[PDB]
Formats: C-alpha cells, structure tokens, sequence
C-alpha cells in the first residue's frame, strides 16, 4: 500500500542502484548476486550505509549456501529462492526455522494456462504443472516470511498490475504480497493496493525516467494510504 519495492538485476551496476535509492528511497529493495561481477554484497553495504533502517534482500544462486552467508553479513534481512524451493520444499521450511521464518521469502512466477492458474519455474520459461493455488497454501504451511506474486504475461506490458492475479493469490495466504509486473505509471501502482498487494515493485518506470519517485510518495500520502507510524515535519 505505502512501500516501495526497487529491483536490481544483474544487468546494472551496483552502482547506479546505490543512486537510485537516494533519490528514490523505496523502502525495500532487492539485488541479485547470482553473477559476483556485479559486486552485489558491495551496493548491498552502500546501501546501508545510506540508510541502514532499509530491508535488503538478496538473490542467491541455487546451491550458493555461503553466498547466502555473506549477504546477511552486509546488513541483509531477507534472500530469496525461486525454482530450489518449489522443487523440495523442505528448503522453504528449514531455512524459516534456522534464521526465522520472516527471512525466507518464496517467489513465483505464475501465468494463466488451461483456464487455471499455473506455476512456471526458470524465469518463467518453463511450466512445472504445480497449480497456483496449492503452492500458495503450502509456502505458508511451510513458514514463508513472504510471498512474491510475478505476473509473467503483465512484465514488461507497463499497462496496469495483474490485479485479477493479486486478488486470486491474498485468499489463500497470510503473509505480505509483493507485486511485481505491468507497473508504468502512477495508476497503476494504486490499482494493484486495491487488489490487495501489500507492496508495489517496479524497476523499469524508474531508470527509464516515465515515473517521478517523489511525486510517487506524494500520491500515496494524498490518498491517506500509510504504515502504522508517527509523522513530524517542519
């Protein structure tokens, strides 16, 4: 609803993402490490040393149990798996136990196939057959910290949220939604809240200059849409 969520792939440098989240300032932020020529635990300390109050998460590489080590080392909070955890499960519930279940995040990129709502796995190039709605149910069960909701026939659109996908996902589930795919402009990103999204990702509106990060914030407080906390200003 009032968070910002700021995506880094491996294809800008760790630098540029350090200066983006000055101006910007999302509240969390996430950074893939999978490719080390990046340095990714670097921006990760140039991040906190901005603001060490942010949530940063990580993307480690499948089998990368050290590397999982090191970005908690930088000041991370959170790290992410994607087509490990869906192929053994077991993975999603004993790293919640292990550092806490709020650390472990589960994503999945879902499309709409057969008329029923389907899981794909690497990058969302392949179909796993596992439907949406079952997954969902056992990533909680299992002690999900969160749960990311990637529409793959919304990313890269920039026409809107996959809000038919977010309202389907939140009855099932009781950890926060993070929505990730169609975000173009500022519309867009109020109509994926109302569809019951906890935060709102985007990258590409912002790097390519078509949203203005402050004017963002400022549609967010005008609509009387904030976190539980105390505001002083003068």
């Amino acid at each position: 609803m009032g968070k910002i969520v700021l995506i880094v792939d491996d294809a800008t440098n760790g630098r540029e993402a350090v200066e983006k989240y000055k101006e910007l300032k999302p509240d969390i932020v996430t950074m893939d490490i999978t490719m080390p020529e990046m340095n990714g635990i670097d921006a990760i300390k140039e991040i906190m040393k901005i603001d060490p109050n942010a949530k940063i998460i990580v993307c480690s590489a499948m089998g990368q149990q050290a590397m999982v080590i090191e970005a908690i080392k930088a000041g991370a909070k959170g790290f992410i798996v994607n087509t490990a955890a869906v192929e053994n499960p077991s993975l999603i519930t004993q790293l919640a136990q292990t550092f806490g279940s709020q650390a472990v995040v589960v994503a999945i990129d879902a499309k709409r196939v057969d008329g029923e709502f389907m899981v794909f796995t690497y990058s969302g190039k392949k179909n796993t057959g596992i439907l949406l709605r079952d997954w969902v149910v056992e990533v909680e069960k299992r002690g999900a910290g969160e749960i990311l909701l990637t529409s793959i026939d919304r990313d890269g659109t920039k026409s809107g949220y996959d809000t038919e996908m977010i309202r389907f996902v939140r009855p099932l589930t009781t950890l926060p939604i993070i929505a990730s795919g169609g975000a173009g402009k500022m519309e867009h990103f109020l109509e994926a809240f109302l569809a019951g999204a906890d935060a709102a990702a985007a990258a590409s509106v912002f790097h390519f200059r078509e949203i203005d990060g402050r004017e963002l914030k400022e549609y967010l407080k005008k609509h009387g849409v904030n976190l539980e906390h105390h505001h002083h200003h003068h």
